[PDB]
């Protein structure tokens, strides 16, 4: 008869990303389906969310990237802290881009041509002499991976690092871009950005020299061709408090099934950027999603209450 969250309130958490709003609620439809209280996300800094989901003071997030977010994970107690199964989104994507004309201009393939500080001027915004990043706020996995791979790349004294608030940069970026100047930032999918700069269109992608990421030394983002962009195809999982998983097993199934196309959270954020980003307009988008996957939405709910519950 009773549902089998009934009386129990999750508490989810994401970043202040509200790009991250989407598919967080998407989770949190399907615990309401299990009869779960659902409280409003909770937006905070990635690791302080990592802590209050292994102290319990927090339920889930659906942000948890690989491999961005690794080193939090294992730092924070890793698979004795936390309940992780099955993949929320895969095929996420990762790395670095100038704009196109300047690319074929000056035939730039590869990060490690900015070791030439003739090339890194190019995209120099604040006189310096050093080609401008535009890239992680402080806090981002994104963070601690460029900045291993600038040092990794001998780039730290022909590119800086700049940090703020990416949106906001991104806007300026984009701003730039239009005037027809050199551009250079790091993007991730799904986001918004990739949207307004095409690859093959308005920018393109870099290759890196050679594979690097913090706190694995044997990193390997080499595609089978020897091609290489510095990141792996990349994924978000669903990490919830462990001992909370093993008391709701329901909820615990449905984590592990959930699956959430790039694409959707892509279209969803853009959709976003162009004007509708109010929590009204991203409920929308989560009851939009759900009537249009509505067999697969109803197959996860079933598949979680048919659970040793």
């Amino acid at each position: 008869a009773d549902l089998p969250g009934k009386g129990i309130t999750v508490n989810p958490v994401q970043s202040t990303i509200t790009e991250e709003t989407f598919q967080t609620l998407l989770v949190s439809r399907a615990l309401e389906k299990l009869g779960y209280t659902v409280n409003k996300p909770s937006e905070v800094d990635y690791n302080v969310g990592y802590t209050s989901l292994a102290s319990g003071d927090a339920t889930f997030t659906a942000v948890n990237w690989t491999p961005l977010h690794d080193n939090m994970y294992e730092a924070a107690g890793g698979d004795k802290k936390f309940y992780r199964e099955g993949v929320f989104v895969n095929g996420a994507a990762q790395g670095y881009l100038i704009d196109k004309k300047t690319a074929d201009q000056y035939k730039i393939t590869n990060i490690a041509q900015l070791k030439d500080p003739k090339i890194a001027k190019l995209f120099d915004t604040n006189g310096d002499g050093k080609a401008d990043l535009t890239g992680c706020n402080p806090g981002w996995g994104c963070e601690g991976a460029i900045n291993h791979q600038l040092a990794a790349y001998e780039l730290t004294n022909t590119v800086t690092h700049n940090q703020g608030n990416y949106a906001a940069m991104m806007a300026d970026t984009i701003s730039r871009y239009k005037e027809g100047k050199p551009v250079f930032y790091y993007t991730w999918t799904p986001y918004w950005v990739s949207n307004e700069l095409k690859p093959g269109k308005d920018v393109v992608w870099l290759q890196v020299p050679f594979s690097a990421l913090p706190g694995d030394k044997n990193a390997d983002t080499k595609l089978p061709n020897g091609a290489n962009y510095g990141f792996p195809v990349s994924t978000m999982h669903i990490v919830a408090n462990k001992a909370w998983a093993e008391k709701n097993p329901a909820a615990a199934k449905l984590f592990a099934i959930m699956q959430l196309p790039v694409a959707d959270i892509n279209a969803q954020n853009a959709i976003m950027h162009d004007g509708k980003a109010s929590e009204g307009d991203i409920q929308g988008h989560v009851d939009g999603w759900i009537k249009a996957h509505q067999q697969q939405f109803d197959g996860w709910v079933n598949e979680a209450l048919a659970a040793q519950k």
